[PDB]
């Protein structure tokens, strides 16, 4: 049922760059770029919450040749331009520190990717991955706690929840529930898809709450700069109250450490109520409603 590997590394699919747009604003921090690819003269499928590999071209300092990097799918299974015919991605230009042997260091497959032209040819693998999938059921909650480009398969969710064209392709996935994305970046530059997100806010306030955690523009009750940590904390009670119910299904995504203190606030929130938050995860776990992919 669900499309896995229907590509591989060893054989990929050449897919074709159509187009590769900015989504941070002047003003923002770092590049991060929306590319879409042509799947046309293949047959690969996907959905929502999955993943595919990309090799870039060289070879590492070793001499040999560079592995796939895995980034989140961007775009719904009927692609953009809801057609069926594209796959999109959303990535983040690598860019670090001095320490590391040299001055500013640029990652190799997010370079080759953000700085990559229209008409070029990539090598694409996948789809892979089962643990970020949207539920089938329409009246199901959803919520959204995502960091930098942790956005990514929390855009392919809101865009089959709530883009006209989407409702129109997809007859028997009507959502009337609620969702909640808590969105945490640096600027409100960095804010990726911005005008589009505040768009579905607009037309379904009562079906979707976006809430930003802006950490260069807003403080913290303590005050340190805003993160998602902190959101979840100002909002622990109620997020612990949505999660309570049996069709409340939960997605991280972002950077690897970002877990722990939306831990530590819902473990207070459910403390009340004398639940062990370290627990009641497990179970939601194991029943396919806590995901979480970070790294
Ligand atoms: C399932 C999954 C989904 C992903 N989704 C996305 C996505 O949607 N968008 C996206 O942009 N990326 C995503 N990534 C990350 C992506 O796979 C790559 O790892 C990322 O693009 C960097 O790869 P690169 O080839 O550019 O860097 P590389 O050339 O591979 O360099 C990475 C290496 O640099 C070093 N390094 C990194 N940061 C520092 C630092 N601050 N200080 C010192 N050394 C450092 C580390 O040793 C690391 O191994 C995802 C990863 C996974 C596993």
């Amino acid at each position: 049922d669900v499309p896995v590997n229907l590509y591989r590394p060893n054989a990929p699919f050449i897919g074709k760059v159509i187009s590769n747009e900015p989504l941070v604003k002047e003003g923002g921090i770092g590049i991060v770029q929306h590319i879409k690819f042509d799947l046309t003269g293949g047959n690969l499928k996907y959905i929502e919450g999955q993943s595919i590999g990309i090799i870039p071209p060289g070879v590492d300092k070793n001499g040999k040749p560079e592995k796939l990097r895995l980034y989140s799918i961007a775009s719904t299974r009927h692609g953009d331009d809801v057609d069926d015919k594209t796959i999109s991605l959303c990535v983040r230009q690598l860019e670090y520190k001095h320490p590391e042997s040299g001055e500013t260091v640029y990652g190799v497959c997010s370079t080759y990717l953000t700085h990559i032209e229209p008409g070029s040819e990539v090598k694409i693998t996948g789809p892979v991955g089962k643990e970020m999938l949207l539920p089938d059921d329409p009246e199901a909650n959803v919520i959204m706690l995502a960091g930098g480009t942790g956005i990514t398969p929390m855009r392919t969710y809101l865009w089959r929840m709530f883009k006209d064209a989407e409702r129109a392709a997809n007859p028997e996935y009507q959502f009337k529930g609620f969702s909640w994305l808590v969105f945490g970046v640096p600027t409100t530059p960095n804010i990726l898809y911005k005008e589009e997100l505040e768009e579905i806010q607009q037309k379904y306030p009562d079906n979707f709450r976006l809430t930003y955690a802006i950490s260069r523009e807003q403080k913290n009750p303590q005050g340190g700069r805003m993160y998602i940590q902190d959101r979840v904390a100002e909002h622990a009670d109620e997020l612990w109250q949505l999660i309570k119910n049996q069709k409340t299904h939960t997605y991280i995504c972002g950077p690897r450490g970002m877990e722990e203190g939306i831990d530590a606030a819902l473990s207070a929130a459910a403390a009340k109520e004398g639940v062990t938050w370290s627990d009641y995860q497990k179970d939601l776990k194991k029943a396919g409603r806590w995901h979480v992919e970070t790294s």
